[PDB]
């Protein structure tokens, strides 16, 4: 056959980043990179630097980057799927871990490599098949990723006593297993929930990752698969600061093993201020599809959106405190839509708000980035291919953010990052602090 | 009957703290309360202020305080159990929430009030009875607190749309339920695991909280119960910064409901750098009980501990970067031991290290707080009353830290604290930052 052996590459890359951080930290290390205010400290840590998350940086002129490789260079560069046009999430985890762009057989590797590592302990399987259909997917996804922790290699090698400098090699092995069992768990949370408890199927070492998943979800549409490949590539990662990424991080720094850290991250992503906004827009988009009715003019939604901005509401999906042009991940799923559902009524709706909304905002003071998110485009693209079941959308973001959160988990463990322990305070403390002192 | 109605008190206290924070933040609010370094930011946030956690402050001269009420004022002040000598965890949650010291019928209230709220959905019960006995308690405790999330009031009232200023009243209701179902869940993780899957029993509105628990654990010793009452009071809370407290906080700030935030906190407390040190000492204490043998002299453990400090090891349980005298929570369980197991061989072991260790360290440079933790005393006190099963110790700390973590959860939600979102960075970012800029 063929390849190049991921672990063995990462094995090489490690000492070189490990040093780079040793000198940096030697020399300028004490160079003050900012201040904290009594107000930030009530402000949920409002624009504090405190992380070092080495897999993605928000570029204000250019969206998000998976190195400096942004959005638009990824779609080019990342291997596409042996007869497709949209990237493999495989080759994206590979980029996130390596810093390098996969080769076809570096990706063909992972796919083989995920299919085998893809197995499920009879007790998560049982645990799923009895869960109540009143329990949310995301309470199931996280209940069962903890219960998968039964199987961690790290838990065990820890228990036996591996040493500091070896931690990555098994935290690696736990991550590669998790990202393989993930499709199974969610494919089954779907199937039990929404496709009347049927069988997820089997799993095919022939196919790539996203495919197997879509195939277990029970979807025969190769257009949907390639949306699945695209969706999973683009919601992977987003700086370290955000709830699901900071929790997998925080918790993972107590030397908790990847099953447990990831499950704790979904408990953050099931949180309304975090998971639920892909929905929020679809729902808005839904009332609007009624209130302003089917095939509107450029004049009537201008009337609606205007009568919306000014009568003391907001347009779900639009605006960004930093990013200066349109989010590339809107643009990616738009480019998709243009190709594959161009004359869709509801995509027609979204694509109209794109024409109209920015100017309406910009002209009406709510501005500086009046441009759309990702979250604005996606749900419309899900509902088209018949994924109506919108509570379940939060799991699909979960299975995606997995690649980005676990691929930095190996790195915090490789560069051997400390237990995360900011100082708390208390108001009475503070009152004596800033002013009285 | 009799009482005073907790929710209704807290209802009163709220606006007054709510303002106090409005003015403080009005005026000095921008007063800079510290700086951040490139080095802190790799240093897992090494002595950053970033939290406001209003239920406990570390006093360096005086241990931990549950206001300014420290250790020693609590044992006095907190109601003791209608024929006991050790405080009720009931009256401690009450202190943590109110800021005020319970009255007997404020506590008698909670006990009644926990017993009724104490019920368990048939699906967590099933989920427990089939869990594998190879799955850790703490992967079970957290799997089933997520699955209890099926029952959150907040989840629902959120779903229906309560408004900002009402959030506490239901986040309250979810917390009071959780702390009542907790005994049931852990009593059953024990029983299934270690007491051959037997029945937890029933639940008695007559008895107080810790009692019911010990009674479901299946322990007939009223000395053990009162250890249980003491244990649960003292490991409740410990500033906000620590893994289990920061995670329940972080995650709970994405508007996740208390079941989900607490379950995510245990995924942090199951982490080796966090849960597992109560054990670590018992295990040390165990080898020593052999290597230096039964009834040693003040001269021979001096030899051991000295031959330990100098031959390049450390004494599990001893030392503290801040606290200047002996941790009161050593002293609390020592005072206990003195009373109730005075002539215990292994307590004799601990109490000897107390005589010997500090001076041996102090004289041998490893000093400034050479004094013992809590974690040093507890496990010895557990093993005596026949709680041999030491993997399960992490759940008993869980059920304790619950009171302190949930009682500040109501407060972050009451004072309406924002989604927690520090800025990440990246090394390449940093290199350009501190020096190049």
């Amino acid at each position: 056959a063929s390849s190049t052996n991921l672990k063995d590459i990462l094995a090489d890359l490690i000492p070189k980043e490990q040093a780079r951080i040793k000198t940096f930290r030697q020399q300028h290390g004490n160079t003050v990179v900012g201040q904290i205010t009594v107000d930030m400290m009530y402000g949920g840590m409002r624009g504090m630097k405190g992380l070092v998350y080495e897999t993605s940086v928000l570029d204000p002129d250019e969206g998000i980057r998976f190195r400096g490789y942004s959005i638009p260079e990824c779609q080019k560069m990342l291997p596409k799927a042996k007869g497709g046009e949209e990237p493999l999430p495989e080759g994206l985890f590979w980029l996130l871990v390596t810093g390098q762009i996969p080769t076809e057989e570096q990706v063909s590797w992972l796919s083989k490599e995920w299919a085998k590592r893809a197995a499920l302990p009879s007790h998560v399987v049982t645990m799923l098949d009895n869960f109540p259909t009143n329990l949310h997917p995301m309470s199931q996804l996280s209940a069962a990723i903890t219960a998968l922790n039964s199987e961690s290699n790290f838990a065990r090698a820890y228990a036996e006593g591996i040493h500091r400098t070896k931690y990555w090699e098994l935290i690696y092995e736990d991550c590669m297993d998790l990202i393989a069992k993930l499709p199974c768990v969610a494919a089954k949370i779907y199937r039990n929930l929404y496709r009347e408890g049927s069988s997820i199927g089997a799993i095919d070492s022939k196919l790539d990752w996203s495919h197997n998943f879509t195939n277990m979800l029970g979807y025969t549409d190769a257009q949907f698969t390639e949306l699945m490949r695209l969706y999973l590539t683009i919601h992977s990662d987003h700086e370290g600061g955000n709830v699901s990424a900071h929790t997998s991080h925080l918790v993972g720094s107590a030397l908790s093993d990847p099953y447990l850290s990831f499950a704790a991250a979904m408990n953050g992503l099931a949180g309304p201020l975090h998971g639920l906004a892909n929905q929020e827009v679809l729902v808005w988009l839904t009332q609007l599809q009624k209130e302003v009715g089917k095939d509107v003019s450029d004049e009537k939604l201008r009337d609606y959106i205007w009568n919306t901005l000014n009568s003391g509401r907001v347009v779900p999906g639009y605006g960004h405190a930093v990013l200066r042009k349109t989010d590339p991940r809107y643009t990616c799923q738009r480019e998709f839509a243009l190709k594959h559902l161009p004359h869709d009524p509801m995509f027609k709706l979204v694509a109209q708000l794109y024409k109209i909304v920015p100017n309406v905002l910009l002209e009406q003071g709510k501005a500086k980035n009046p441009w759309p998110n990702v979250d604005a485009h996606s749900g419309v693209l899900l509902q088209y291919y018949g994924m109506t079941e919108m509570n379940y959308y939060t799991v699909l973001f979960g299975v995606s953010r997995a690649l980005g959160v676990l691929a930095q988990l190996i790195w915090s463990r490789a560069l051997g990052f400390p237990l995360e322990r900011p100082k708390s305070m208390s108001t009475d403390g503070l009152i004596k602090l800033v002013d009285s002192k």
